[PDB]
């Protein structure tokens, strides 16, 4: 009949530098009915056993695991968990998928909600990835080694042969002008505007070993590690602090570009929408995805009403000191 969701943890007791990819969590290969998604954050962690291997979590556990395992800043956590849980998650189990569809998450919710995980494409998933190609053509999920060449392309031609914050700003702008030339549904507004920026800078504030205090950068050997193998590098500590989004202002700051789309399903045909959440923007960000939830949910009541109303107040918690203060919504009133 259901769950009663926590609220969401608080940043870890102890925020220094350890090791991560330890014996207690050791790589394993997937077994059947293993998810795993776009994110290689939590595909690693799911493959380490910070998460369940099966890569079903709640966002209790996916909180706790994004900090165990990464430092990741505890607003940070709770803002990307709560979105992806809101659009992608079962309210009613308090389980998400970091991949597709699965009978993990238990009896589906009442369409037009799907719970069918963090590859469903358009709200959260979008365009314009370093790793994973545009859901356009055909996998939005998957490793694409040829886009991990150009990865490693930028990195020889404005890293010394690493990533680092400047290859960052140089690949970002790239691969939005690949998407606006080859994607006629190319769409780069609201959430997708914002994340993207964020999942540029983490390679370098997350991926890079906690132990390099200067002249952060990131080896391709290790890259790949993460990006393909879902496999933290031998011995890798994580952020000797809570981390998240540092410079990602640099990277939007070395091409400066607006949130749109290609419009009437042309290529090279890029449209501004002056609407779209923007850096000095954020909270149309958290307007948005609460309109997008009530598309999803229109009419809910019981323990789906309850756990919509508990957990949109939890993503608040998080948004509304990220974003610099927005005004909580209550669609569906109070418990
Ligand atoms: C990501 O990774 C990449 C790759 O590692 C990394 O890139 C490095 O970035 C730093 C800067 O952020 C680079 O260092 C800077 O380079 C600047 C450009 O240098 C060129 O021009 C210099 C200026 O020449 C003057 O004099 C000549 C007369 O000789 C004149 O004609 C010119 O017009 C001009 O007025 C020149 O000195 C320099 O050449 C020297 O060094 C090279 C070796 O690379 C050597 O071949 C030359 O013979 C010569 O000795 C070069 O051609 C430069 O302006 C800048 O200088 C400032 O700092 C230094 C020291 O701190 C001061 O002494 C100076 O007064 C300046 O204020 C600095 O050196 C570095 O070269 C990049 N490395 C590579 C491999 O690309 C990114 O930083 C990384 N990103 C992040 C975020 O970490
Ligand atoms: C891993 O991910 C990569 C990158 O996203 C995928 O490769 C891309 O695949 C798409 C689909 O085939 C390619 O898109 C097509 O591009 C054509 C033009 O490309 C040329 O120019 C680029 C540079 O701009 C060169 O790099 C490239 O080599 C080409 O020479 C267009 O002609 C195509 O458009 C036609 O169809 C669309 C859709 O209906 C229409 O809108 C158009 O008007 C037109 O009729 C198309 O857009 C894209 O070029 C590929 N990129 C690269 C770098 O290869 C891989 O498929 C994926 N890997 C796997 C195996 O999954
Ligand atoms: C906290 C919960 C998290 C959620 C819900 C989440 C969700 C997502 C989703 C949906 C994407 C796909 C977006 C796209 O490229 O289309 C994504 C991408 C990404 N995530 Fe996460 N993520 C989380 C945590 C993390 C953490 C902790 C890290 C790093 C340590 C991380 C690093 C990345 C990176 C680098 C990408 C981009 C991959 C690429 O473009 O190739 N994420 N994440
Ligand atoms: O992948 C994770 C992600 C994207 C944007 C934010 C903000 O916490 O986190
Ligand atoms: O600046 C944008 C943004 C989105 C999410 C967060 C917090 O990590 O910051
Ligand atoms: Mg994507």
């Amino acid at each position: 009949q259901g769950v009663d969701p926590p609220p969401p943890p608080g940043p870890p007791s102890f925020t220094g530098t350890k090791l991560v990819n330890d014996a207690d969590h050791p790589w394993q290969p997937l077994r059947e009915g293993d998810i795993r998604g776009p994110c290689p954050g939590l595909n690693t962690l799911a493959s380490h056993g910070y998460l369940p291997r099966d890569g079903v979590a709640t966002p209790a556990q996916i909180i706790t695991a994004t900090q165990e395992g990464f430092n990741f800043e505890n607003n940070a956590a709770i803002v990307a968990t709560y979105l992806g849980h809101l659009l992608n998650g079962n309210l009613v189990t308090d389980l998400l998928s970091i991949g597709g569809a699965t009978p993990k998450t238990g009896p589906p919710p009442p369409p037009p909600a799907h719970a069918g995980g963090l590859n469903v494409h358009g709200t959260f998933e979008g365009d314009a990835g370093m790793t994973r190609a545009d859901e356009f053509f055909g996998d939005n999920h998957s490793f694409n080694q040829t886009l991990f060449d150009k990865f490693v392309d930028f990195s020889n031609r404005y890293g010394g042969g690493f990533y680092n914050l400047t290859v960052a700003g140089e690949l970002r702008y790239s691969r939005i002008q690949d998407s606006i030339a080859t994607n006629p549904e190319f769409q780069f507004k609201n959430v997708r505007f914002i994340t993207a920026y964020g999942e540029t800078v983490f390679p370098i504030n997350l991926f890079v070993d906690g132990r390099v205090t200067t002249d952060r950068k990131l080896s391709m050997e290790d890259a790949a590690s993460i990006f393909r193998d879902m496999r933290f590098p031998d011995d890798f500590h994580r952020s000797a602090v809570p981390a998240s989004n540092e410079g990602a202002d640099q990277v939007l700051a070395a091409h400066p570009w607006v949130p749109g789309g290609n419009a009437d399903n042309q290529v090279n045909n890029y449209v501004e929408d002056p609407d779209s959440a923007d850096f000095t923007h954020l909270c149309r960000l958290y307007e948005f995805v609460v309109g997008s939830v009530q598309e999803l949910y229109p009419n809910p009541t019981g323990i789906l009403r309850r756990n919509l109303i508990k957990n949109l107040h939890y993503w608040w918690t998080g948004v509304n000191v990220a974003f610099g203060g927005c005004d909580e919504l209550f669609p569906y009133g109070q418990l």
